[PDB]
């Protein structure tokens, strides 16, 4: 799989309003991911204790790391695919010490879109939609390879 020019222009076009305010859109991407499959919260220790959305989008460290996240998925779809150095640390961390599944990252990128597709439909519409869809399945694809490469393959 490789995504063209023009499909790679969609996805840094919406990304652009998301860096209007990363923080905004990281806490309700993770907000959304945490209510769609809770599950996915016990895997963050310092999180799993939050109850609500309220407590989630009170707490400030999960602000913070709302746009780690972001920022560093905003690294490398800039890179349009070339993201083998930026993959590196993030496969190993994941893999080896938050021990990440790919389902896991399949729920955050369904969280991601279904973000996007509510707050920005002017730059998110159906072929956009398809452009982040197929960045997104490239990230999980080489994240795959890279989990498998580190022995754990979630
Ligand atoms: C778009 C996909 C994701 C990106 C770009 C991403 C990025 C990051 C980054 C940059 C960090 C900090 C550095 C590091 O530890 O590697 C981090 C930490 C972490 N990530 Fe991910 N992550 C993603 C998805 C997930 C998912 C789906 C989960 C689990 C449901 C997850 C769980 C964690 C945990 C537990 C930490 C540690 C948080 C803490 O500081 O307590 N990540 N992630």
């Amino acid at each position: 799989m490789v995504l063209s020019e023009g499909e790679w222009q969609l996805v840094l076009h919406v990304w652009a309003k998301v860096e209007a305010d990363v923080a905004g859109h990281g806490q309700d991407i993770l907000i959304r991911l945490f209510k769609s499959h809770p599950e996915t919260l016990e895997k963050f220790d310092r999180f799993k204790h939050l109850k609500t959305e309220a407590e989630m989008k009170a707490s400030e460290d999960l602000k913070k790391l709302g746009v780690t996240n972001l920022t560093a998925l905003g690294a490398i779809l800039k890179k349009k695919g070339h993201h083998e150095a930026e993959l590196k640390p993030l496969a190993q961390s994941h893999a080896t010490k938050h021990k990440i599944p790919i389902k896991y990252l399949e729920f955050i990128s369904e969280a991601i879109i279904h973000v996007l597709h509510s707050r920005h439909p002017g730059n998110f519409g159906a072929d956009a939609q398809g452009a982040m869809n197929k960045a997104l399945e490239l990230f999980r694809k080489d994240i795959a390879a890279k989990y498998k490469e580190l022995g754990y393959q979630g």
